[PDB]
């Protein structure tokens, strides 16, 4: 699929300027653009040089253009994990977007979150970003004062349409605000360290890597962390665990699938963390006993603020559902993420 | 000498909130804080743990505040220089301002930038700095396209004072607009590769660091990247020369004082390209004859940048005389650059 020419004319001005070697010669007529994600915000493509065109030097053949259609914040993060080569390389940036390193890769399916090899790579993966210094606010406000800002809008939301009007009066027949105070109390009494975390770990965040699917341990990598922040640790992982139950890849209305019976047992839970603790702290030195009562207490922490994930993008999805044009069925996922919760609440 | 009061209660809740360790615990009772830089712009302050509390880990001891009083470009730069060890670590961000890693050190002074390995620790730093790949535009518009905003801005400039009012009137008298095409036609006969330059490699921007003052060749770091862009070589170098003739440290009226005799002489000045040179670029492995054909062609294209330099800074400086509040005589400087300008042309 081939961009707008306004798109193609700006994408090959910027690959012309910004990187090095072959492309700062390349002409219009040679430039090679494609679109990898299209919609009006946050647009991917594939932009190479010609298979005829010799490198100069180290420049890369192709590189992925993002547009967007905290910006500092999101902008520097990039730049670290790329300067600690825990990100794609950072090779442009400019009011309009950013030019990055192509990584040859798929997305993760859903399905395969549970293979136990691909679970123990997620839970290395995300120990080790728990574990990095990053130059940002280390105070956890982020879970409760982002659920706060979304329940303020969402108190404010009026549909017109009769569907989104019914599903609304449903989700706020719950009393969210006393909800929210319940959540809060729960979560304040269960230790959780704050981390630095991901915050949308799910499977169209990790990359299968292209040649390396026979690797055991080192075939991923974890992308998108605009919504990164210092949380709780329980959030990153309970979050993770709670993806098992939503598809993203359903091809017709509401477009996602979501699976209570998919949830990680707790054997697989065990899995996860038995491969997170070892590369998060050694561990492995520790008492039978010390092993076990970490153990079960880190499970105890992560199902309960799985109940905060649910509640966070349930309140998220709302207000998606006001503001958002992209073709997502918002209100039924809202709808998914309360059934979630309640049935979690019920289960612990 | 202590801040403000609303200034040590923001300085101490930045320190609490942004530093790891000891820091994340520390009470307001304990913080330590003092004025470096005061201002209405870019104010620096020493922040420091009390002697007595120890460090839980590898948290520093004291930092630099920053606060302010584009954005996105110099954070990401200076977060990438952090993390390559070219420049003071980056400890926090945030909308008014950045920690950073204190660095126990002096500014150079004017006389020191002649000292033999002073001027050749200089052109390393240079040379490694002028060596590094940015994610910024590699198109150098950054020298005409500066010095174009600043004459259209000179161009509608009108004091209220007497004495700035003929300060200004002489300066136009040059015809600065045919000036910088006569500066342009010169340049662009003159090459010279486009670099990540610092574009203000003064004395002021170069720290000695403490306990260093003994290594002959790594007692130096280069701060201050934030007029830094992809430019031609010559201007970072002549500009450097240029910047030996100028001492910023007068303490009376105009708080300035420019020597035209202490521009290096062709000797400081091959001095000063025979360290940069084998630094950039291999280099070492040419022949004698090879080598002093290509230092004199520096020297022809050094010596014309330098043009810029004097041109770029009189404009900005004329500029600066109309919203600057900082005491400083920018239209006695302003001068100055436009007399070793023309010193400058003649000499050539
Ligand atoms: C642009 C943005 C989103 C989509 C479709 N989509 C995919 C995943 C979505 N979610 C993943 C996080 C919870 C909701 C929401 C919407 C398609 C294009
Ligand atoms: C702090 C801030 C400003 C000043 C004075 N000053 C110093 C240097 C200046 N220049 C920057 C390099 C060329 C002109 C301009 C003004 C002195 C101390």
């Amino acid at each position: 699929e081939q961009p707008e020419p306004r798109t193609r004319r700006r994408a090959y001005l910027w690959c012309k300027e910004f990187l090095p070697g072959a492309w700062r010669g390349l002409r219009e007529d040679e430039f090679h653009i494609s679109v990898i994600r299209g919609g009006l915000s946050n647009m991917l493509f594939q932009c190479s040089l010609p298979d005829t065109t010799a490198t100069l030097g180290d420049e890369p053949r192709k590189v992925l253009l993002r547009l967007y259609g905290a910006m500092v914040l999101e902008s520097v993060m990039f730049a670290i994990l790329a300067e600690r080569s825990l990100g794609p390389k950072l090779y442009g940036i400019f009011p309009q977007g950013r030019l990055e390193q192509f990584i040859p890769s798929r997305r993760l399916d859903t399905e395969e979150l549970s293979l136990p090899d691909i679970s123990a790579e997620i839970a290395e993966k995300m120990a080790t970003f728990h574990g990095m210094k990053m130059p940002f606010n280390k105070e956890p406000k982020w879970l409760f004062g982002t659920m706060e800002k979304y329940l303020k809008e969402v108190l404010r939301i009026k549909f017109t349409e009769e569907s989104r009007i019914k599903k609304l009066h449903k989700l706020l027949s719950y009393n969210l605000p006393l909800e929210l105070e319940n959540l809060r109390s729960l979560l304040e009494s269960t230790p959780s360290p704050v981390v630095f975390c991901h915050n949308d770990c799910q499977e169209g965040n990790i990359l299968l890597l292209e040649g390396r699917e026979n690797s055991e341990k080192q075939k991923l990598m974890l992308i998108d962390f605009e919504y990164s922040s210092y949380n709780y640790r329980g959030f990153d992982i309970g979050n993770h665990f709670c993806e098992w139950m939503y598809d993203y890849s359903y091809e017709k209305y509401p477009f996602f699938r979501a699976n209570i019976r998919k949830y990680p047992t707790k054997k697989q839970q065990l899995h996860f963390i038995s491969s997170y603790l070892p590369a998060f702290q050694d561990f492995e030195n520790l008492s039978t006993e010390e092993k076990s009562i970490i153990k079960e207490e880190m499970l105890l922490e992560v199902n309960r603020f799985a109940l905060a994930s649910h509640f966070l993008w349930g309140l998220w999805s709302i207000v998606q559902a006001k503001i958002s044009s992209i073709e997502f069925g918002y209100m039924d996922y809202a709808q998914a993420r309360f059934d979630a919760y309640f049935h979690q609440k019920r289960k612990l």
